[PDB]
């Protein structure tokens, strides 16, 4: 835990996830973001457009970054499962037609918009994937990698893709290239990965404990994780595995997402106003099962003006550490601070948090 980003329960804890179009931070928010928290992701097509590669702009945002905050952990975004155009690797994953996926029926694998699916169960891809990561983190700028899609690669629709074979192997090679990242990167260096997903059809928890230090919850109480049943079950698996020693980042969001084009359409100020409005019910579902090194995010998007940066009167109240472990009663949790007690009821979608 040496290696993990600085951790204190004096107020909500929070991190940052996005990446920011049309150049890197500006000084004030690269302030903004190094002053309020330690860790943040910086996403695919940072940047962009004005810098063509994400290596690039993800490498001068961290130097950036760590010249006001030294303290600050600054995790590289590397996609384990989808070939995005905007890395430098992607040319290189061009070059080479024969590692790319084909389903069942020989079709090239990939996604709209052309975007190829990676075949992990090659280990010519793996040792190409980790030594992306290795030469962007390792004696780099970066002190650490973001592996993404994890739940798309275990969708058990890939079978009819795949067949039961194919899906096996790949579904052993993404174990393969978890430990692969590790071996490459060191032991100063944090893996982030996209977990717990809980649904009416499925639930992920964190699945992939081995090798890696933080694990997401990308979707609580939005999307096909609305149900009280998912939300609890979303809650106790940050406690799990914040118990095991395990970064959580709890992602939530202001009951709308940038996926809706209605909401979208909304004036800033709207969108603000709402966000203001529907932050009590989330955070003090985080409140009541975050563990140490548990993380807070709440805005409506991964590019930095979906409300990334944003600011609450929640987050400036003293907190203070936990004095229990969460208390569950039906559908009702409550948890108590040394300056907050937590209350949220997930059948009815009601939560208070009592600032003392």
């Amino acid at each position: 835990q040496e290696y993990y980003p600085n951790f204190s329960w004096d107020k909500v804890p929070v991190a940052f996830h996005f990446g920011k179009r049309d150049g890197l931070m500006t000084k004030d928010e690269a302030k903004f973001v190094t002053s309020r928290s330690n860790f943040i992701v910086l996403e695919k097509a940072h940047g962009a457009p004005d810098y063509e590669y994400t290596e690039d702009a993800i490498a001068k945002e961290a130097r950036k970054l760590k010249k006001l905050n030294p303290g600050m952990k600054v995790i590289f975004y590397w996609n384990s499962f989808l070939d995005y155009n905007m890395y430098k690797a992607h040319e290189v994953y061009q070059n080479h037609p024969q590692w790319w996926l084909r389903k069942q029926d020989g079709e090239l694998d990939f996604k709209n918009k052309g975007l190829k699916r990676y075949d992990l169960s090659n280990p010519k891809v793996r040792d190409w994937w980790t030594d992306v990561a290795k030469n962007e983190i390792v004696n780099g700028s970066t002190d650490g990698i973001f592996m993404d899609a994890f739940i798309q690669v275990s969708n058990p629709a890939n079978i009819k893709l795949w067949g039961q074979k194919k899906y096996n192997d790949i579904q052993q090679g993404l174990k393969d290239l978890i430990k692969e990242t590790r071996e490459k990167l060191g032991d100063d260096k944090l893996i982030v990965y996209n977990g717990i997903r809980s649904t009416f059809q499925r639930n992920v928890g964190n699945n992939f404990p081995d090798y890696t230090d933080v694990v997401m919850i990308e979707h609580f109480g939005h999307f096909a994780s609305t149900s009280k049943e998912s939300m609890l079950t979303d809650i106790q698996e940050m406690e799990k595995a914040g118990k095991s020693g395990k970064i959580v980042v709890f992602k939530a969001w202001p009951g709308f997402a940038w996926i809706d084009k209605e909401a979208m359409s909304k004036p800033y100020v709207e969108k603000q106003k709402i966000a203001k409005n529907s932050i009590t019910f989330p955070l003090a579902a985080f409140l009541a099962g975050a563990q140490e090194h548990s993380y807070f995010i709440y805005n409506w998007g991964y590019r930095m003006e979906m409300g990334c940066l944003e600011w609450y009167p929640e987050f400036d109240k003293p907190l203070g550490k936990p004095l229990n472990d969460m208390v569950i009663n039906g559908w009702v949790l409550t948890r108590e601070y040394e300056h907050a007690l937590v209350w949220v009821n997930l059948e009815t979608n009601e939560a208070k948090i009592n600032w003392k």
